[PDB]
């Protein structure tokens, strides 16, 4: 039979980060010495940073965290019914938590906070320069995050054993791969669908113990192209070509042997490269490329928990992505039009 | 060392070795230096060497025969090495069971009475060895009639070291999985051996499944060769094969993955994260069994890891294995 959508069917959780962002200029990068396009975790000489943002630029604020994204744009396209889509993850007691506990209730997401006073809501500063952002996290409060205080209270982990499809970022790994884990094995031991993204390239390299602790429980990973060539560097791939690497990844070992692993790498503009079980295949696409590739994750979510085909959840994921791209931050005047 | 400290499985085999002619080779179109599988077309054989040429009887197995010569080497306790496999219940079978005792070796075989106990052909002409491996019981072994059993299971939990040759690859990925998962996730160390060319050539999706897992892969020079073609690797050299899998997905990254090709009186090659280094065989015999002298090298090797003695300790005591067993 088919499969419909219901309350808290699909499952988030992750570091919920306010976005700090601001035009900035190529000196404003060098005197921190960033580079124009990366993703990388706060730091402690990157402290002044977030002051000397907020002081010496117009700054704007918009509430995001990778999964935290992907989570409200699945819960945008699966529309009904409202709360289809979870999020856990911890934030602080102030202003910047009470901004991000109003935005998921606007995006009708059921999100369940750790709240607790020692570290302030995490932020992302976002400075951009052309079409280029190079991205700072100062985790924070998302750093706090802790199975016992949270996931393991059974009236959270109720609404987790309701889910049906689990999506993760890999950026939470370096906060709690203890939760990620529990979440990883309740879905293998449960015929869940249980999913990933490699997130940013320092994942994949300096997070590896936790990334391919959990990758034999992955039923599909997703990811951009740096990530993906950073994930073959660092585990000897010995190629550079997307495709290859998207079908060695593939065939790593995996616990769950009733699904096979998916993966999906987005490339920008350049097509987005899909290997399953029996192929590796391109879908071309039709500027926050960041925010786009959240955006596609959640399209893509929104398609599979109702099992829709594997065909129909990239196109989903690729339209949700060219929609959010033209409106900045995660709010949705216009309903989905996707058939 | 405690007991059980040392964890193998594998096919229980007895061996039944001969100098056979070039007539018998002809007839089974064999390659005088092989190991393979007993096909259909290989029925015959074991009666026929048996009935025809002068046959010795050894127990046998790889991962058997590198558990055993651990034991040994550990000395103490009685049953520092575990030993997981499927036999017959027949002659063949109690053979192999009071081998493994005599040995000190925590032996749990998976008894039944549809297979008889496997059987490895070895037909030797000059200095050739031609292996054909009837598994037959060993190749029933399946993880919920036995390895799964909380009674035996507990005493994998109890391994610190992990052995297990790539041979079981062709009867339980299944289990060789289960096993190299629970190492990975209790930061155990987990040790596979290439065993043969078939195993690459044939098995290599199981193969690749598990390297991942794998902190030791054992080998000798042709396993790598074949291991490196089948793979693509482009090189041919043993030392850059070594360093290419050694840098191979790896599950567990707590310990850099090491990679020890032997290549029979040449040196031993070792390739660990920085840097790939020979080793020379120093006492040399004349004539020699090259198969059970590695099966003899990794036992060696075990023996000291079991201790967490250096790498270069644990290759001179897989050396010293090697030349006793020779
Ligand atoms: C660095 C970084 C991060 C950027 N992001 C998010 O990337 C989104 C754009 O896709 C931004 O909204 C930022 O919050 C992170 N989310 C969770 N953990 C992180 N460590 C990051
Ligand atoms: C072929 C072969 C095999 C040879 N051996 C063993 O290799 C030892 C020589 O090192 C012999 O004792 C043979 O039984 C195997 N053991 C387990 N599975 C196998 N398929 C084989
Ligand atoms: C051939 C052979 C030899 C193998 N070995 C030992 O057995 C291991 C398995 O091939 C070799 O690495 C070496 O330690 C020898 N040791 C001394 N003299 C030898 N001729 C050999
Ligand atoms: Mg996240
Ligand atoms: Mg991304
Ligand atoms: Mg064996
Ligand atoms: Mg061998």
């Amino acid at each position: 039979a088919p499969q419909a959508l219901r309350e808290n069917i699909l499952f988030g959780m992750g570091n919920p980060l306010l976005d700090i962002s601001a035009v900035v200029d190529k000196d404003f990068l060098d005197k921190y010495s960033l580079k124009p396009n990366d993703q990388i975790l706060a730091e402690d000489k990157h402290k002044e940073l977030f002051d000397e943002l907020v002081k010496k630029f117009k700054v704007e604020y918009h509430a995001g965290g990778s999964t935290q994204n992907s989570i409200k744009v699945a819960q945008w396209m699966i529309q009904q019914p409202h709360k289809a889509a979870t999020f856990f993850g911890c934030i602080g007691i102030d202003k910047f938590g009470e901004i991000l506990k109003r935005k998921a209730a606007e995006a009708h997401v059921d999100a369940h906070y750790y709240e607790q006073n020692e570290q302030p809501t995490g932020t992302c500063a976002a400075c951009i320069t052309g079409d280029n952002r190079s991205l700072i996290a100062n985790l924070a409060a998302a750093n706090c995050y802790k199975k016992e205080k949270h996931l393991d209270l059974e009236k959270n982990w109720m609404l987790v054993e309701k889910a049906r499809v689990c999506y993760i970022a890999g950026f939470f790994l370096t906060v709690s791969p203890e939760s990620v884990l529990k979440v990883a094995h309740h879905a293998s031991e449960n015929n869940r669908i249980f999913t990933l993204n490699l997130s940013a390239p320092f994942i994949s390299q300096f997070y590896k113990e936790s990334l391919m602790k959990v990758m034999p429980y992955v039923d599909i990973l997703f990811g951009n192209e740096t990530e993906a060539a950073t994930f073959a560097r660092e585990q000897g791939f010995e190629t550079k070509d997307i495709k290859e690497i998207a079908k060695k990844t593939q065939a790593l070992p995996k616990m769950n042997s009733k699904r096979q692993r998916i993966v999906i790498f987005t490339q920008g503009r350049d097509d987005t490269i899909m290997a399953t079980e029996s192929e590796v295949t391109a879908f071309a696409v039709l500027i926050d490329t960041n925010g786009a590739g959240d955006a596609f994750v959640g399209g893509f979510l929104s398609q599979l928990v109702s099992d829709k085909p594997l065909t129909e959840c990239i196109r989903a994921g690729h339209y949700a992505a060219s929609i959010i791209i033209r409106r900045t931050g995660c709010t949705f005047p216009e309903k989905p039009d996707f058939h």
